[PDB]
């Protein structure tokens, strides 16, 4: 069967300028475009074409899947809801280049039924591989960039759950709201900002990039923002952090500068996990039902596997806020 | 390829007798082990028979991944391992008869290269399926019951780790030195309440089952654990618990009966994982080189793979005690 790395070899360019062709990205000239797309005619190429078990694909490296609280209610989720429907899975990972390539080239050899992508970041080639190679799947989370009526996706709310973190810090009275925004790679680190901005302004109150810092959901990357959050803005008086992780660094961070935990600075985070509960002081949090959302994402994978669905659905599931001390 | 299942319905008995008579086990008639083996003849069965895959299986409900400190350490060794060979893993997980028959039937099915086998417990049957298949494998942790000689595994030298935590409590000044065992259907298990048991008896006290508890290395178990301890012997003045979290519920069952750690019970765990670093008091720990371990045990799968090992190997690893303030 075709494979998109024999396009690129017929046109004489990479994976990125096929790969941009077949998304109809404006990223390359009309000559390679046209060069490519004569590449694809000759050899037939399509891009967009049992064992029981579903391949749970984790696209971050595996020791994120052990220390961030989301990964183990999600696979709950999935292995109960397949277990309900006598499918297995297996867990696979990686961030990598070459263990995206070595990870699509195996599930093109029809070892599983069907595949879950979770935690994918913009630009993972891994979509593109299996479409190629005729695998279904679902995604745990919106992709970024793909027109979303083409794909099946569980997703959280995570507008909504931005904008009740910082709903919260507003309604307590707070003038200086920072954020610890997620990855803008990863569609909940775009949303959970979009929900921040959509707050403030309903507010009457600016939209501050000064105010703005980024992390990559680990602890490091939030102790990294929290001390630029406090260098560019001292008189900082609340923070959403966008994951538990996260916010645990900015209370460390916080207390070390000398600020009180919430009463010089309120802090609320995002997944309402152990993180959140054992914090010094307890953390607010945004609560997303992960469970919930992995038994979903299971359960639409299966109907597409099975036929009895055949068009493409997408889910979105809704948040709320677990108040605790810190905010 | 004839099958176990065959066997068994041709010679009118189930899986139970058959895996007896494939194990030589005395627990068959002599009239039904002939019956089964005259149709293991007219089968003609034998039960001893590229993806760059390899599956890592723990034999437990996936969400004892995330809750046990022991499994983030092999899976980040075995990653990086297979990662320096070419190679990539996938994780597959289940405790229960359905999920190993149906784990057993596809991993038969020539979807992986080999098998890493995590967690396993006496009587368990992939290894079973995975010979008759003639998929190859390694174990974490020696089987119980099996002939040593006849198979590949990296352990920890846990009777040793056992016998340097009670030996810690003996040196200390203690006398009625409890432990709560891990589960006797797991290597980890026998081999730390042997070496409990060693220490002891080096030391010239008596091995009292008085003061023995059984948990399944959960919290939960602990708790139950250290409470039957206390009833029984109400002037315990130390405890071996045989992991961390089981040593974690000890702790905190301790200082509910209003015993101070360490001044009137004195402890120890196992896994110097941050349960022990972040308890309170901060946990007395075994270390085992978790790590290491998976590195090897990826190492001993891939020579086993592509050929460069022909015969079984066995590594055992050493350990060390980290002392903290709890013992
Ligand atoms: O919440 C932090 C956690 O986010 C993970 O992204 C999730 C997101 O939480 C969820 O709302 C959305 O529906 O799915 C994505 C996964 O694709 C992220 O993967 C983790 O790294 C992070 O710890
Ligand atoms: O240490 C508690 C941990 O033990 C795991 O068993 C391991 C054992 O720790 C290791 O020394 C031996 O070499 O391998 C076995 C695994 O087969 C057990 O699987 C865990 O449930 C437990 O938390």
């Amino acid at each position: 069967r075709p494979t998109l790395e024999m396009v690129a070899a017929l046109a004489g360019v990479g994976r990125g300028t096929v790969s941009r062709v077949i998304n109809g990205s404006d990223q390359v000239s009309p000559a390679t475009r046209e060069a490519v797309k004569r590449a694809i005619k000759e050899l037939g190429y399509v891009p967009n074409r049992r064992t029981d078990t579903v391949a749970l694909v984790v696209s971050e490296n595996n020791q994120k899947l052990f220390a961030e609280p989301f990964y183990a209610g999600i696979v709950l989720g999935v292995g109960v809801a397949l277990s309900e429907r006598g499918f297995q899975f297996v867990l696979a990972t990686g961030r990598s280049g070459i263990e995206h390539e070595r990870l699509g080239g195996y599930l093109a050899g029809q070892h599983v039924d069907g595949v879950l992508l979770l935690s994918l970041h913009r630009d993972d080639p891994l979509p593109q591989m299996l479409d190629e190679a005729g695998v279904p799947y679902v995604y745990g989370g919106r992709p970024l960039g793909v027109p979303e009526e083409q794909v099946s996706y569980v997703d959280i709310d995570n507008i909504g759950g931005g904008r009740q973190a910082t709903q919260r810090l507003i309604e307590t009275g707070h003038r200086r709201i920072a954020t610890i925004a997620g990855p803008q790679d990863m569609v909940a680190g775009v949303e959970r900002l979009q929900g921040y901005r959509e707050a403030l302004l309903a507010a009457g109150m600016e939209y501050d990039e000064t105010l703005v810092s980024y992390g990559d959901f680990t602890y490091d990357s939030g102790v990294a923002a929290m001390r630029e959050l406090l260098d560019r803005a001292p008189d900082v008086d609340a923070v959403f952090a966008a994951s538990d992780l996260m916010g645990l660094a900015a209370l460390r961070v916080l207390r070390a500068s000398g600020r009180r935990v919430p009463e010089d600075v309120a802090v609320v985070g995002y997944d309402d996990s152990t993180v959140a509960e054992h914090a010094e002081p307890p953390m607010t949090s945004v609560n997303q039902p992960t469970e919930l959302m992995g038994r979903e994402m299971a359960r639409l994978l299966v109907d597409r596997i099975t036929g009895e669905t055949t068009e493409p659905v997408r889910l979105v599931l809704e948040t709320h806020l677990m108040v605790r001390e810190s905010g």
